[PDB]
């Protein structure tokens, strides 16, 4: 896909906010914004333009499954794919994930390998 597609990248933590990045950047994408919780990644995403999110599922305020359960209830984003990033593999987040519409799941830490992997099947799927 369009390596310009803009990605937004959720976590409370920054360090791990700033090793996606880096993974993005190694596969070529370089027009990433941040954001520490779902509340601040909605308020990001209004300001329009995005076109992936990656989340983490664990989060104060607001968690990753709500994050992703607000942006696939949402008009004008509803497709927006979104990879959750998990900490344990637990099936019944795993589940919940799926059914809540994630565009699938990577358990941290991932490589870069594997990133490109999701993003090639997810873009495949949706066309792009």
């Amino acid at each position: 896909a369009d390596k310009e597609l803009k990605f937004l990248v959720v976590d409370d933590f920054s360090t791990m906010r700033r090793i996606v990045r880096n993974l993005l950047k190694e596969l070529g994408f370089n027009n990433v914004e941040e954001a520490e919780d779902g509340v601040d990644a909605l308020n990001k995403l209004q300001a329009g333009g995005y076109g992936f999110v990656i989340s983490c599922w664990n989060m104060p305020n607001m968690d990753g499954l709500e994050l992703l359960k607000t942006i696939r209830a949402d008009g004008a984003m509803s497709a927006l794919p979104v990879l959750m990033v998990i900490a344990e593999a637990k099936k019944e987040n795993i589940i919940a994930a799926a059914q809540a519409g994630a565009s699938g799941y990577v358990v941290k830490p991932f490589t870069a390998a594997t990133l490109e992997e999701k993003l090639n099947k997810i873009f495949e799927k949706l066309g792009m």
